DNA sequence: GCGAACGCG
DNA sequence: GCGAACGCG
């Protein structure tokens, strides 16, 4: 069931693309451990990614072996691959989610983890703990 | 390759 | 309605 001494993540969104912000929580207690402030232009996606890269490298920077939630199969995915596969366009505008991006896949392809990622059972388990 | 045909805000 | 992930030549 529920691994209780974890993280989870999650995006909140205004539009798609549209304002992003991001947060990680105690799944436990709900208590915050870290919040992105907004970023102006990103999409849904690209956040749920920044977020769980957010997570690996707040865990590691704690010696902790604690598992990530996130209930985003695609992000998920996106982290496995190491590659944000993105389709939103790169200009002036969506410059900052782009560098956010970047430099998440950047320590992806130079760092090591053993970090469990799983996936949050929204249906089956109600919200994430990191639901806006 | 061409465009059609989950889990949100 | 957004970003994600067939038949045809
Ligand atoms: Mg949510």
């Amino acid at each position: 069931e529920i691994i209780w001494e974890s993280l989870s993540v999650d995006v909140g969104s205004q539009g798609n693309p549209g304002i992003v912000e991001y947060k990680g929580v105690d799944t436990k207690t709900g208590e915050v451990l870290f919040e992105r402030e907004p970023i102006p232009i990103g999409t849904n996606n690209m956040g749920e990614f920044l977020a769980i890269v957010h997570g690996l490298r707040y865990l590691k920077e704690r010696n902790s072996r604690k598992p990530i939630y996130s209930n985003s199969q695609t992000a998920i995915k996106w982290v496995k691959d190491k590659k944000a596969k993105s389709t939103l366009v790169r200009n002036e505008e969506t410059a900052l989610i782009w560098k956010l991006v970047d430099e998440a896949e950047e320590w992806l392809n130079t760092h090591t983890y053993e970090t469990p990622i799983l996936k949050w059972q929204t249906d089956k388990w109600g919200e994430i703990k990191a639901d806006y």
